[PDB]
């Protein structure tokens, strides 16, 4: 709606709040694009910290964490709807390519809730499927090995948590 922030008000804002804020507008972003909107003002030290508080490392781009756009309170409970988009998120780590039919076979969720969670870090090719929206960022992988090995970490627990609960495989 009408209440956007410019970048100039978003900039006077304590810097959590703005990559928050960017991320969940812009749910997909590389790091070299983060960095230039919030301006040469800030160091990378500090986004690096920042993006991982609300973002996972996906394809060498950064996703927005799915807490952040369905909070605990719709009439699904959130946590349900944070599993299913985790599930794809993770399995665009796997590859650019993803099934919607698969997603419906292991999430067992709506079909709104299953397009929603493609949708919106993806787009639907011609008998290919889904495929993720930003192309791999390979320059911030080369630059940032220690940020992209924690964060395959963190893809482990994540993928584990989702093995409990979904059929994999
Ligand atoms: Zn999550
Ligand atoms: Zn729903
Ligand atoms: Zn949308
Ligand atoms: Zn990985």
């Amino acid at each position: 709606p009408s209440n956007v922030l410019s970048m100039a008000q978003l900039r006077t804002l304590p810097l959590a709040d703005q990559i928050k804020i960017l991320m969940k507008n812009v749910k997909v972003m590389p790091f070299a694009n983060l960095m230039s909107l919030l301006g040469p003002s800030i160091d990378s030290v500090a986004v690096l910290r920042g993006i991982q508080k609300v973002a996972m490392l996906v394809q060498g781009n950064w996703v927005v964490k799915s807490d952040i756009l369905y909070p605990k309170d719709s009439g699904v409970p959130a946590e349900v709807l944070c599993r299913g988009r985790d599930f794809v998120m993770w399995k665009f780590t796997q590859s650019r390519w993803v099934v919607r039919k698969e997603v419906a076979t292991v999430t067992k969720l709506c079909a709104e809730d299953v397009k929603d969670f493609l949708e919106h870090m993806a787009v639907v090719r011609i008998n290919k499927g889904w495929e993720f929206i930003l192309p791999y960022d390979g320059e911030f992988i080369k630059k940032h090995p220690d940020v992209v090995q924690r964060q395959h970490m963190l893809w482990t627990g994540i993928q584990a948590k989702l093995e409990k609960v979904y059929n994999l495989v």
